[PDB]
DNA sequence: CTGCTGCTC
DNA sequence: GAGCAGCAG
């Protein structure tokens, strides 16, 4: 029962920070950001055997056993939507493949991997940040070319 | 004492930040499902500065003062990432506030540093990342001995 | 297609 | 100074 958290005032609910320093502590976990990265960085590591890469700058996040780099998710539980983070310096090939994981608000629902083509058929340029921008929705979700885990 | 989260596993420790991510969004005291430190920020510059909320954040404004001023908020927890780089400006060169306010949190959520930095000022130390299209500014050194900047 | 927030080396 | 992650309308 998660009732008990209604006792405890706005300052208390530094729990949160505690739950990242354990989480942090117990390897799931490497920086202070929103908790669902790097958990998926986490999951997909261990799961296929991959060795993850601290220097994500513009690249990859890991490497699978056949020494192709990999790029690293959203939890769609208020506000269904799967705008995947932003793609920097898309045009220079700097990862082999790509995996994209859906989480629930934090179990797993979705799972795909996509070479690096695909996402040049299913992305946009946006100049105001820069980046080109793709969503896991539909299309994209059905390209055998792209398969799932 | 929080040694009784040991006995939580992973998924469970998962749920559990979410869950109380969506104590405080019933709470009020923030709007996503974002980092709780920047609208947890936005909510205590506001609420104690007598300010109004603008969930609009677009313009580059995150509230309106008493005096009736737009005014950008943003946050940062720095634990000795000792790094006080703020968020991006990406649209500065419109001036679509009059003075920003960054504030400055430790690992508990408790004010180290608050400043009220205004635009022009901004304008005296920023600088300008071509890769994602956005000025950026930090507060260490020459920006704080500015005198034009107040705590 | 328009936007946001914070964080690391 | 270069980089990063997820999230909202
Ligand atoms: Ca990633
Ligand atoms: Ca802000």
């Amino acid at each position: 029962s998660y009732d008990w958290l209604n006792a405890l005032n706005n300052l208390e609910l530094s729990l949160h920070s505690e739950i990242l320093t354990q989480l942090r502590s117990r390897g799931v976990i490497r920086t202070k950001n929103n908790p669902v990265g790097d958990y998926a960085e986490w999951l997909v590591s261990n799961a296929l055997g991959m060795t993850l890469l601290s220097n994500s700058s513009a690249g990859a996040d890991a490497i699978d056993a056949d020494g192709l780099k990999v790029q690293i998710a959203r939890r769609v539980t208020d506000n269904p939507s799967r705008q995947l983070s932003a793609l920097r310096n898309y045009e220079a090939a700097d990862f082999d493949y790509l995996i994209a994981v859906i989480f629930d608000e934090y179990n797993i629902l979705d799972a795909y991997k996509i070479p690096h083509e695909v996402i040049r058929d299913y992305a946009r340029h946006s100049d105001h940040v820069n980046a080109h921008i793709v969503n896991l929705k539909g299309a994209i979700l059905t390209d055998p070319r792209v398969s799932s885990i």
